[PDB]
């Protein structure tokens, strides 16, 4: 009976296994716009993504992962809230049934139709693995995606996704430039988080980006298209694989703008 995101596995199952689950810096939450502050102390947030290396795309029953080769210096979040250098190691959406829903964090209580979460380590750590052991290991861009204009960017995904409908599910994918699924300002929101799924491990700075990206009903429609179940399985469709927003508790939440 492994976690997932059905009605006797899902979120508010989660704690059972993984205590952390009702810890005091657990994520996604509620952005509370006019509650949260500018922080002049924010330097710039710099995304280099310019030499990232794509590896390939994998379903792993919950959501599928954009993974990259970080074995070197390449594709670097720094800046901002955060201290040093930290390294893409992969990416991945979270979406829901029906647009209204399918984002993690909310803005005042706002769901967007989904939710792109870049994940970088920190390279003080020398790897992922030893990062997720530290209160600062990982950085985590968020990006909400709404229902409109397609993404141009996001089509090679897209595209792709009929090759991992199952779990389990991986292809090449090389050559992927994860530039073309930013937005135009760079604005965001801060806090000390967690990671949204199990382990829920408590070892993320959060980077939202205030400005949403458009991404076309079309786009989104094949996301759903996706499977949780492995091949030869019943078909249960991947859909709402979010966590719903959680207590803030002793945390505020910073803007960079
Ligand atoms: C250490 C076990 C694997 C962790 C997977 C991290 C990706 C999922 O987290 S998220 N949704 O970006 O907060
Ligand atoms: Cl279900
Ligand atoms: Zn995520």
């Amino acid at each position: 009976h492994h976690w997932g995101y059905g009605k006797h596995n899902g979120p508010e199952h989660w704690h059972k296994d993984f205590p952390i689950a009702k810890g005091e810096r657990q994520s996604p939450v509620d952005i509370d716009t006019h509650t949260a502050k500018y922080d002049p102390s924010l330097k710039p947030l710099s995304v280099s993504y310019d030499q990232a290396t794509s590896l390939r795309i994998l379903n792993n029953g919950h959501a599928f992962n954009v993974e990259f080769d970080d074995s070197q210096d390449k594709a670097v979040l720094k800046g901002g809230p955060l201290d040093g250098t930290y390294r893409l190691i992969q990416f991945h959406f979270h979406w829901g049934s029906l647009d209204g829903q399918g984002s993690e964090h909310t803005v005042d209580k706002k769901k967007y139709a989904a939710e792109l979460h870049l994940v970088h380590w920190n390279t003080k750590y020398g790897d992922f693995g030893k990062a997720v052991q530290q209160p600062d290991g990982l950085a985590v861009l968020g990006i909400f995606l709404k229902v409109g204009s397609a993404k141009p960017g996001l089509q090679k995904v897209v595209d792709v996704l009929d090759s991992i409908k199952t779990k389990g599910k991986s292809a090449d994918f090389t050559n992927f430039d994860p530039r073309g699924l930013l937005p135009e300002s760079l604005d965001y929101w801060t806090y000390p988080g967690s990671l949204t799924t199990p382990p829920l491990l408590e070892c993320v700075t959060w980077i939202v980006l205030k400005e949403p990206i458009s991404v076309s009903s079309e786009q989104v429609l094949k996301f759903r298209k996706l499977n949780f179940n492995g091949e030869g399985e019943p078909e249960e469709l991947m859909v709402d694989n979010w966590r719903p927003a959680q207590p803030l508790k002793n945390r505020q939440i910073k803007a960079s703008f």
